[PDB]
């Protein structure tokens, strides 16, 4: 029997971004961005290796690699608004996740003896993750093989660390039961890792830098109230293969 879902986080206007970062974006080509990236506050030459080009509009760039536009405070007005929003939407979202209580009780059966309390000791590769929260003090780690979260439609995933996420080279995080990537959300207090063509999804509020290495993929929202480090890896918005 499962508890009940907790409440989806709002991300108000940082859900109009695939990448929000307060302190730069550097990408090494050739992934692919399928969103909106912006920095705020730090100027636009904090966007690197995306070969930008500024719109006649002077309200945003767009690149090769970007299917959207990016978005920078030294840009024009109201586009400074946007991101100072947006980034303000990223801090409430962030203090609103990490402000969740875990879920209570045992874990699985109810003589498992876990808890959703440091759940497999850091481990979660192998483990099929169901709706609630799950709160940690020591990294979370994505060793080998898949994370599963299974769920339906409307189902919300909250898995909370002051610490980091370190998703090893290819890994996968799978979807199931009808569970869907905007409403999984990684609460991190330091860093995300995502080695090298791995897989990660949803969203991804970090206090610190998160880095995709080489070939990594993912199908979410970056917010990050630092950097964000992006070796040709594939970085989508949740639905973006249906029209736009």
């Amino acid at each position: 029997a499962l508890p009940p879902s907790p409440p989806a986080v709002n991300l108000g206007t940082a859900e109009d971004f695939v990448i929000l970062a307060k302190a730069g974006v550097t990408n090494v080509p050739g992934g692919a961005i399928t969103g909106d990236i912006g920095v705020s506050p730090i100027a636009a030459s904090a966007m690197t290796g995306f070969d930008l080009v500024m719109d006649s509009s002077n309200e945003f760039s767009t690149s090769t690699e970007i299917t959207g536009k990016a978005y920078a405070p030294d840009y024009m007005s109201p586009t400074g608004t946007k991101l100072t929003t947006a980034v303000s939407d990223m801090l409430t979202a962030y203090n609103d996740a990490a402000a969740r209580p875990v879920t209570g009780g045992p874990f699985g059966n109810s003589l498992s003896g876990e808890t959703y309390t440091n759940l497999g000791a850091g481990e979660i590769g192998g483990l099929t993750l169901t709706r609630g929260v799950y709160t940690y003090d020591i990294n979370v780690s994505i060793t080998s093989g898949k994370v599963t979260f299974h769920g339906g439609a409307d189902d919300v995933f909250i898995i909370k660390t002051s610490k980091s996420v370190l998703q090893a080279a290819n890994t996968e995080v799978v979807l199931t039961g009808g569970a869907q990537a905007k409403n999984i959300f990684w609460s991190v207090a330091q860093e995300v890792n995502v080695g090298a063509g791995a897989h990660m999804e949803g969203i991804l509020l970090v206090k610190t830098a998160v880095k995709f290495i080489t070939g990594s993929s993912f199908v979410g929202r970056v917010l990050s109230a630092t950097a964000v480090t992006l070796q040709s890896a594939a970085i989508t918005a949740p639905a973006t293969s249906a029209p736009t």
